[PDB]
């Protein structure tokens, strides 16, 4: 029933497996369809009814309920080889990486309408039980008309726990101090480097470190001009003992996440 359930289009990107465009013929719902190999899924779990499946249809069906920041799983399907999952499509979309691309740096009232909205989705997973781990520009999509983010990729997710990881397959240049000295690290504090690194990019247009040593320095340098409260938090994050970062909530009280923009009057300023 899946092929003739949707409608497949162009190809949207791959790497985590093959995205394409789709369509729910049911109704003209807007759809990405993704295909993952078997071969290729280090990570499984079971859902609640107990098939056995893998990790990142666990994770999408426990924060794909209700609304929130974070492309929604409609559907998926098992073949022989493949996985292949049906997920929400908002259109017009572009990735925040084509658009820092595109754009360079974002001015700040801008990055700050983004990075809340990032906040908020991570929130709302870490509160479905879900971490990502690999928060980045490329995992997030912007709907252009409507100025809402929307995280993707949960490939190399985990369930939250309090406990120490000690597996990591996001992306190097983002992972934190200590995982790069120790091969250990904590969900939270880990994740908040990474928001630390997040918004360096979106408002110097570049990620701050490229080499193992200068992730374990920690040193930032701003290339472009930042308001020092910007600075500040980014230090924040990015501070190297752990248990110095900011939890969410004193990233979103802090002064520079004060007077945020609605997505809606985002996208009318500086999106069309
Ligand atoms: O993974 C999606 C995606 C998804 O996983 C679930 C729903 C979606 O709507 C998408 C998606 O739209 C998507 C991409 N969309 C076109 C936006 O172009 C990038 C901006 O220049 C462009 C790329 C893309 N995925 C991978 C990003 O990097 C791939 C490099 O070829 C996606």
């Amino acid at each position: 029933p899946l092929e003739s359930q949707y409608q497949v289009g162009p190809l949207l990107g791959s790497g985590f497996g093959s995205v394409y465009s789709g369509i729910r013929v049911s109704d003209n719902l807007p759809v990405a369809i993704k295909h993952v190999e078997k071969d290729r899924i280090s990570d499984w779990g079971e859902l609640p009814n107990g098939t056995r499946v893998p990790m990142e249809v666990v994770l999408l069906k426990k924060v794909s309920s209700g609304f929130s920041g974070v492309i929604r799983l409609l559907d998926w399907f098992e073949r022989p080889d493949s996985f292949v999952l049906i997920l929400e499509r908002p259109e017009p979309v572009q990735d925040l990486f084509d658009f820092i691309t595109e754009r360079g740096a974002l001015q700040e009232e801008l990055a700050r309408s983004f990075f809340w909205q990032v906040l908020e989705a991570v929130r709302h997973c870490h509160n479905c039980g879900v971490l990502h781990r690999d928060i980045k520009d490329e995992n997030i999509l912007i709907d252009l008309n409507r100025g809402e983010l929307k995280l993707i990729d949960f490939g190399s997710g985990a369930l939250l726990k309090d406990t120490v990881y000690t597996d990591f397959d996001g992306t190097r240049v983002y992972s934190p101090p200590e995982w790069i000295r120790y091969h250990r690290y904590h969900g939270r504090s880990a994740a908040v480097w990474s928001l630390g690194i997040l918004l360096y990019d979106m408002v110097c247009g570049d990620i701050p470190f490229e080499h193992d040593e200068e992730i374990i320095r920690g040193q930032v340098f701003f290339r472009q001009r930042v308001s020092s409260e910007c600075q500040h938090l980014i230090r924040w994050c990015l501070a190297l003992r752990p248990s110095d970062r900011p939890t969410f909530e004193e990233i979103q009280n802090h002064p520079w996440m004060q007077d945020v923009l609605l997505p809606q009057e985002t996208a009318e300023i500086h999106l069309h």
